[PDB]
């Protein structure tokens, strides 16, 4: 019968793909240590100091 | 590869060995008596006064 051309219409509506909320990174102890360059093996070692008794 | 001569650093970054918090000495009567030097084998006598009985 009747022949139309029409496009393919395309359309964003606010449907996103779930996913997670971030919480970790601001809980933990970042960044204490930072001259790993400069260091053997990247590695950093932390002096715990001392206790004595009387 | 490369190979790199570097120090080993040595760094505090606030990790203490964990030790308990002084409470005891506030809560125990210290020093009702002082001149300990003074009295005979560094002692003092504490009189605890009489009681009677009808």
């Amino acid at each position: 019968a009747h022949i139309f051309v029409k496009p393919e219409l395309v359309a964003e509506i606010g449907v996103k793909q779930l996913q997670r909320e971030i919480v970790l990174p601001g809980l933990v102890w970042t960044n204490p240590l930072t001259d790993f360059g400069g260091s053997k093996n990247d590695t950093i070692t932390v002096r715990v100091p001392a206790i004595t008794t009387a």
